[PDB]
C-alpha cells in the first residue's frame, strides 16, 4: 500500500535544525525531500513573539557567535541588506553585591569587597597548586568548577548561579559538555588585575555579534525558510505528525495523510518521537533523560534607557534578590523591537507594584527588558507570582526604580527548555541514538539530540545540515559527536555554494 | 588561446592518492575530470616489481590495518573474490640480542636476558615518575621516546632502530606525528608480564592479495575507471605547470586546462615544474630519505622458526637493513612453483655454487629495506652483499643456503622525514598552493608520514575531491589523530547520492 | 621535720634508665645521690628469668644496635672480657605463606607466589607515584604504611603483623614515632630482585650485635649495677617507694623511711607515679595514655637445633596460624642459655600436645624457643590456654615437629609491656611531663616517658644519663625530645671517662 | 723540658668566642685554664672604636636576637643594672626605588610601585607552582633565591643586594647555611598584604647604654680571674707546636696545654703551626674584607628614619650594603649638645663657611662596604663615595654639616659560604681535632651561620663543655637545630655549682 507522498528524505520540524537540513537538501537539489511542522510559522523555539502593545521578545536567545561559515552564508542570503543587521559589542556583566562585575568574573574580582577578594585569590591558589599535580578529569560539573577557580569563586558565582540556570545542583551534572580544555586557573591574570585595580572584560571593538534589524530572531528563520521551494514545505495543522511507523518508514499526519521516506530527519524532542513510534523500548530509555522548563518574562517600560545600563547584552544573577538567572535590555538590540515614541500607551503598573496615577495613554519613548527563570522538580515555580516576583527582582537589582512605569508584560512557559547535561545523559543517549540510527532515523537538534553543547542556533542548524550531508554525501557528523572539535576551529570548508553547484552551473555555459 | 584538453578537476599521479581522487571523481560523476601519470602502469610506489626469475617484490609495503570503510569498499570492488585475498594474523617481532621480541616491545621484555630487563624496568620507573609531574609536551622524537619508555628501552631499541629507519637521529625530529597520546609508560602492564613470565587465539587480521602482489590491487582499482578519462604512459608525463592560467603542459606538447588541480607528485618536483622560485626555496626546507628495497629468492623450504607473515625490525649493527619480511609467506604466488627450474646464483655465505645446473624448488623469498641520507650514506655497490651477510648474522639464512634471485632498486624519495623543520615549511607551502586552487596531497604531496600509508594516501585524494566538490573537511590532512582514533564508516563507495539518483529512474 | 636521708638527686628504679642516671651520677661524683628499687635484683624489665630445668629467658629482649658510645663503655666496663660476649650477624625473617622471607620484606617478595608479587608491585607503583606528589605528612600509622609500600604489602605483612604486635589496629596509632624519614618506596630495588629472583637482606658479615655469654641480658644490668658504690644503693623490700610528696620534695618508703631530694629522676611507670603522688590532676591526664600487656612464652626442647631455623635472630609472624607476633631461637645466642647435654631431664610433653612415652629422665642436647604475645582490651588473651596455643603455633609454623619432646616451659605476663604510640599519646605527654618538670621531677624511661621510640635498653639507659647531665651540667635531653636526631648520628662525644675525670686525675699527678 | 706555663686548657683569642670558653671554664672551675689575646682590650672584632671627636662605632654590629639563655645570663652578669640597657623594637627596612620596604621584603611588596608588584607576584606564582613539584634541594645560593621568591624579587632585591654583601655572586655560594627550611614561597601571605594594602612583617632587642657593643665584652671579661688572663703584646701567639702541645708567645714565653681552644682565623692558625698540609687546605677557604664607615652629623635626626635598626641597599646609587642611625641606639654614642665641634665638610662635599666650633646636638650614621678579588674597593675615595651615597639615598641633605668621620678596613670581615667551603672544613676541622685542637669561631670554624656574637660565644662555651663534660657541639654542626629551638638547658649557674655551694652549708 503506497503512501500519499513519497520522498527520499523527510525532515520533521522547521526550526534551526530542520531548516538546516532543508537548506542543504535544497542546495544539493538531488534526492527528493520534504519538510513538515505543526506550526505554520517556521523557526520553532527560535521565533519571536509580540505583545498586544507591540513589544517583541525572543523565545530562544540570539547567536552571539557562529562557528560555521556555512551558517553565515545562509543568514547573509535571507537578510542580505546591511540594514538588516545591527552589529553590537559582545558585553557581559555579573550582578554581585551591588556591583556589575564584567565577564570574565575572575579577572574582575578587583571590584568586589577586599575581604571577598582574599577568599577568592586563596581559593584559586589552591586550585592552581592542585592542577599542577592533577592526574584525573573532573567527574561532576561541581568538581570542574572548583578546579577551575577555587571554592571562593565557587561560592560567589558559579555554584549558586548554575543552580538558578539548570534548576539542578552542579553536583548532579557532568562536565565533559563544557569542553576538553584543562580545568586549570590563571593566577597571574587574576592577581595582576587586583593589584593594578584594573577592570576589564567584554571586548572592544573587535568581538561583535549581529542582530536582525526587524522581527527579532524569529525574523531570521522566517527569511531563510522563504528561500525554500514552497511546494516541498508543509507548515500548519496540515504538517503535524501524529504517527511514525519506523518499520515500513511511513509517517502519518493529523489529517490522516501518509508520507513515505527512505531517510528520516527528526528534530522534535526524542521523548515525543518515541511515543509517536509507540516503541516502549525507546520510551523507556528516553525517560532516563532530563530537561528543565523555562519562563521567559518580558517587561516594557516608558522612558529613555537608564544611564546605568546603557549598551547591553545579558546580565547574570547568582544572588537571591531575584528569581531570574539572566536578564537583557532587549531594547538595546534594535529600535524596532519596541513601539516608536509617537505611539501612545497607558501605564499598567509601577515597578513597586503600585497603581498608575492616570489611565491616560502617554507616548514613549520605550525600552524593554527580557529575562529567564528555570523550572524543574528540584526547583518549582509558582506560575502566578513569578511575573510579579521578577518585577520585584528588577527593582532589588536596581534595574527599575519603583517609580518606573510598566507599559507591557509578557510571560510564556516552555515545557522543554533546557536539555539537562546530567550525569545520566550520555548513558542514555549512547543507547537511544544508535537504535534510532539503525532504523534510518537521524534524530538531531536541541531536543532531537538532547545535548546542550550543540543546542545553539548555529549548532542546531548545522546538526541538520550535517545529518543531511551524511545521508547523501556520507559526511562525518562532527558537531553531533565532536563539539570540542568544531568549537576549537573555524569551519570554512562547507559553503552555501560548493564546487558541485559551481561546476553544474558552468556546465551549461 | 584554448588548451587541447579542458577538465574541471585534473589529477596528477596514479598512485593510491591519485587513484583515490579518481575514484571519488568517478563516483560523483559530475564535474569533468582526468588523471595522468608518467608511468603506464598505475599504482605508483605501491606497485609490485618482478625479477627475471619470477620473484615478486612490493616496493611500498602493504596495508596491515585500514582506517576507512570507503577504502575497503574500493578494494572489494577491485578484488571481489574471497580467493583474491589471504587473511593473516597481525604480528610483529623485534630482533634484539639473538631474541625475537613480540610486539609491542615494552610488553615483552620478559623475552630479553634478565640483566637487560632490569635496565629497561628501571628506566621505565624513571619515566613513570616524571610523567606523574610532566606539565609540557615532548619537543623532539627523542624526548618523546624517553618519556614513553625510559632510557633503558631507548638505548636498547628505540634510539638505534629509529636512526636506521629515518636516516636521521631521533633528536632532529618532531614527535607530534606519533599522535597526541600522552607520553607516559604503563608499569603495571610491563611489570606484570615480566613477573608472570607471560609473553604478549583468533586475533586481529590483515589481508594480502592472492596474486600480483600489492601492485595488483592498484591495477585492478584503476581498471574500474573510464579509460577515456585516463592517460597513463609517456603520453601522460607532466613537464610544465602554469598556475597563473591553470594550464598543464605534457611532454608531447599536449596542454590541459583545469579549474582545480589535485597534484600528487613530490611537492619539491611540483614547485620545479611551476618555475616558482619562491616555492622552490621553501620546498628545499623539507627533508627526506632514500630507501633501498632488496629482495632475495632462495631454494628450499622456509625456516621453521619464522612462520608468520609479518615484519621483523632490526635495531642492531649485525645488519644494514632496519626492516625485513618473509614475503613468500604472504602468498604462494609471489615466487615460482616448485617444478620450475633455476640455477644457483650464489650461497648466502657469498661463495660460488658447485655447478650451474638448473634445479627445482620449492622457493621462499625475503625482502628488506635500507635507508639512505646525507647523515647516513650507502655504498650502492656493496649494499646487497651486506644485506645477504646480515641475513646470515640474524640467522635468517644459513651460509649454505642457495640464493636463486636478487632484487635491488633505489628510490630517491623514499620517506617524508618528520623533521623539526617540517611543519614550519608545510604551513607556508600548502596554503600558498591552496591559494592557486592546487591541492598538493600524498606521501610526498603533503609530505606527512602520519598519513603517507596506502589507506591514508588514498583518502588524501578522496577527501581532496570531496573538499573540491561537496566542500568536505579534509580530516586526514589536518587531523591525523582524529581519523586514526576512530572508525571512519560514513563515506562509502555507494553513498546516498548514488542510491537516490538511481532509484529515481525507477 | 627533716627526712631520715637527704641527697641532691634521687633515682627511683634500677632498670636500664635508673642505672643510666646512677652511672653518670657516680662518674660525675659531685652532688649526693641515691638509687632505690623495690626489686632486690637490678635490671628491671631487662632481666633474665630461669626455669627450674635451667632455661634462661630474657623478659625484655636484647640490644641489636647501640646508638651511643657511652652505652658501650658501661657495658665494656661491666663485662670486660671478650669471652663475656658472643657476636652474631643481624639477621631477620618474616614468616609468610610457608616461606621464610628475609628482611626487608619488600626486597624479598621475589619468594612469594607470583600472583602475590603482582599485587605488591602494583601497590608500590601506586605508592611511588603518589609519593612523588605528596605534599603532606601521614596522620596515622596506617597511612604511613600505605605510603611506604602500597596496599599490597600492607595487607600481606604490615597491617596484620602490627595488630598482633601493638594489640591495636594501625589506624589508631600515630607515625611520628617511626622517624622523620620520608615515606617513599623504592621501586627499582624491589623490582630488580623480583626480576633477578635475587634474595638478600639480613646483612652480613659486618652487621653484627653482641650478646652476653652468660646470665642472659639480665647479667649485663647486674654487672653494671655492681660498679656502683653499694652504700648509695637500696634494693629490695627496703627500697620500695610507696609515696611521693612533690611539694616538700620527700619520698616515703614502705618501711616508713623518708628520703629528701632536690631533684627526682623517677623511672617508674608515669601512671603509677601519679598515684603515689595522690595528684588527681596527673592521674586523670595519665589515664589518657594507653599500653599493652605482653606474655613471654618459653619452650625448652630436646634434640639438636633443626637446620632450617639455623642462625641467631628474630622471626616475625603476620599470619593467624600462630598467636605470637615474634619468636626467636634463644638457644642460638649462647650455649649457656640452656642446660648442657649431660643434664638429664624428663619429657613433659610432645609438641603435638600429647603425653610422652616414658617419664624417665634423658640427656640432651637442648635448644630453646622464646616468643611474645600481646594483650589489650581489643586483643584479649586466655592465660590458661595461650601456652598450648603458642606450642601449637610453633608446630603450624613448622618450627617444631609434632614429635619434638618439650622439656621445659615458661610463661610470665607483664601488665605494662608496651607503651602504645596512640594518636592521643602526645596530647597527654605534652601535658604530663612539663607539670612533673615544674616540680623538679624528671620522669624518664620506657613507661616513665611513655615513648616507645626510645624505650630500648640503649635509649632508656641514656634517658637516665641525659636526665642527670641536664640536672647537673645543664645538658640537652636529646634522646627524650629528638629521637630522629640521636638515631641518625653516631653519638661519640659523651664517654664513661670525660675530660673532667681525666683532668682531675692528672691534676693529682 | 718544661714550658714556662702549663694549663689543662689554653684559649687563644678574647673575642666573644674566646670569652665564651673562658666563662664556662671559669664556671666549671675544675681543670686549669688560661686565655690569651694580642689585644689588651678584650672583645675582638666585637669591639667599639671611638673618633677623636667622641663618636662611637661598633666594628662588628650588635645582637638583635639571642638563641641561648646562657648567653643572656652572661650579659646580665656583665651589665646587671636595667639602666645598662636600652630596649628597642626589632625592625629593618630595604631601600628600593625611593621606597622603604619593611621586613620581610616579600610581605611588604605593597610598598613598591604597582607595576613592580606584578613582576614580583608573577615571579612568586612561578616559584610556588614549581615548589609544588620540586623533589630536590637548591644547589646554589641563587637557586635557593629563585625557588623562595621567584625571579622578580630576585632581580629586584636579592641578587644585587647579596653581591654587595658577600662581594661574591649568588651563584658561587652554597645555600645550606640559610637553614633546612623548605625553599617555597607563601602566595596567600604575600597576596593578602597586597590586596589589603596593609603593611606588616612586641619583638625587641637590647643595646648597652654606654660604651657600645664593646662595653659588653669588656664587662664580661672583667668577671674573669685576671691572673688567668693575659691580654696585650704579652698575649700574642707567634708559634703553635701541635706535636708537643706547646705555644710560644712573642716575648718567648711558652705555654703547655692538653686541649687547645683556638679562636684565631684558622688560616692564620695553620701558618703559626707551620703545617703545610693545613696551609694548603686552608687556601680553599674564602673571605671578604669589610669597610666600616662612620659619619658624625650636627643637628637633629631626620623625621622619617626614627627607628634604630638596619637599612639595606640593593641598588647602586651607594657603595654600602647596609647602614644604621647609630645615634638612635643610645644618646651616649655621640657627644652631648653642649660639646663644641668645628664642621669638617658638608654632605655635598664642599667646604664649611667658618672653622669655628659650634654646639650640637649631634647624630651619627654607620655603614658597611664589602671588598674581595671580585669586588675591588678604592680606599682613597670610598669614604667620599659613601657620603655621596648617603646623599643619594636621601639620608643626608647636601647642606648637612659633617663633624666626624670614621673609616677602618678589616681584612677578614666575613667568612664566605662558598660552594667549596664545606669540602675544605670537613677536612681541616677533623685534622685539627685529632691534634686536640678546637678551632672555633667566626674565622676559627669559618661558618657564617654561627658567626654571630651569640653563636660564636656558644661555640667556645660548647667547645669547653665538649672538652670537659663530653657535651655535643650542637651549634658547630647543627645550626638549624639550635636556631629552631629555645636553648634554655645550660645556664651560668648549673646544678653542679648549686650542689657544691649547698654542700658547704
Amino acid at each position: 500500500t503506497h503512501p500519499d507522498i513519497s520522498v527520499d528524505v523527510l525532515v520533521i520540524g522547521a526550526g534551526p535544525t530542520g531548516l538546516g537540513a532543508a537548506k542543504r537538501l535544497n542546495q544539493i537539489d538531488g534526492p527528493s525531500w520534504m519538510i513538515v511542522d505543526s506550526n505554520e510559522t517556521p523557526g520553532g523555539l527560535a521565533s519571536t513573539d509580540v505583545t498586544p502593545e507591540g513589544f517583541l521578545y525572543d523565545v530562544g536567545g540570539h547567536v552571539i557567535f557562529s562557528h560555521y561559515k556555512y551558517f553565515d552564508d545562509c543568514l547573509d542570503e535571507a537578510l542580505p541588506k546591511e540594514d538588516d543587521w545591527y552589529t553590537h559589542q559582545r558585553i557581559s556583566y555579573v550582578r554581585c553585591q551591588g556591583q556589575w562585575v564584567p565577564y570574565p568574573f575572575q579577572n574582575n574580582i578587583s571590584m568586589l569587597p577586599k575581604e571577598e577578594q582574599v577568599k577568592c585569590i586563596d581559593g584559586m591558589i589552591d586550585a592552581a597548586l592542585e592542577a599542577r599535580v592533577a592526574n584525573t578529569k573532573p567527574k561532576t560539573f561541581d568538581e570542574w568548577i572548583v578546579r577551575m577557580m577555587g571554592t571562593g569563586i565557587a561560592d560567589l558565582f558559579m555554584r549558586p548561579y548554575n543552580f538558578k540556570v539548570w534548576a539542578v545542583p552542579t553536583t548532579k551534572m557532568q562536565c565533559a559538555w563544557l569542553g576538553e580544555r584543562v580545568a586549570a586557573p590563571n593566577l597571574k591574570a587574576v592577581t595582576t588585575n587586583v593589584i593594578l585595580g584594573k577592570t576589564a572584560g567584554n571586548w572592544g571593538p573587535n568581538a561583535t555579534f549581529r542582530f536582525p534589524a526587524r522581527g527579532g530572531t524569529g525574523g531570521i528563520w522566517i527569511a531563510v525558510a522563504n528561500t525554500l521551494p514552497k511546494e516541498k514545505t508543509r507548515f500548519g495543522e496540515k504538517g503535524k505528525v501524529t504517527k511514525v511507523n519506523a518499520n515500513n518508514k511511513t509517517v502519518t499526519l493529523q489529517d490522516g495523510t501518509t508520507i513515505g521516506y527512505k531517510k528520516l530527519v527528526s528534530t522534535m524532542a526524542v521523548d515525543f518521537l518515541a511515543e509517536a513510534m509507540n516503541d516502549q523500548e525507546l520510551v523507556g530509555l528516553t525517560k532516563q533523560l532530563f530537561y528543565s522548563s523555562t519562563h521567559v518574562i518580558g517587561v516594557g517600560v516608558r522612558g529613555s534607557r537608564p544611564e546605568r545600563i546603557g549598551d547591553k547584552c545579558w546580565l547574570y544573577f547568582p544572588e537571591d534578590n531575584c528569581p531570574f538567572y539572566r536578564a537583557t535590555i532587549f531594547s538595546n538590540y534594535s529600535p524596532y523591537n519596541q513601539p516608536e515614541a509617537s505611539k501612545k500607551l497607558p501605564t499598567m503598573q509601577l515597578a513597586d507594584g503600585s497603581r498608575p496615577q492616570s489611565t491616560e495613554a502617554k507616548e514613549g519613548p520605550y525600552w524593554s527588558i527580557m529575562l529567564e527563570v528555570s523550572e524543574s522538580s528540584m526547583k518549582p515555580v509558582n506560575q502566578e507570582t513569578i511575573l510579579a516576583d521578577c518585577i520585584q527582582g528588577l527593582v532589588n537589582t536596581e534595574m527599575l526604580k519603583p517609580t518606573d512605569e510598566i507599559v507591557s508584560t509578557y510571560h510564556r512557559r516552555f515545557d522543554h527548555g533546557y536539555p539537562t547535561p546530567t550525569l545520566e545523559r550520555e548513558g542514555a543517549l549512547t543507547q537511544i541514538l544508535p537504535k534510532l540510527q539503525d532504523k534510518d532515523i537521524w534524530s538531531r537538534g536541541r531536543f532531537g539530540s538532547w545535548r546542550y553543547e550543540v543546542g545553539n542556533q548555529d549548532h542546531s542548524f548545522m546538526l541538520g545540515v550535517e545529518a543531511v550531508d551524511n545521508i547523501v554525501n556520507g559526511a562525518v557528523e562532527l558537531t553531533l559527536n565532536y563539539p570540542d572539535f568544531v568549537n576549537g576551529r573555524q569551519n570554512t570548508e562547507r559553503r552555501l555554494v560548493d564546487g558541485a553547484q559551481v561546476f553544474a552551473k558552468s556546465k551549461a555555459q
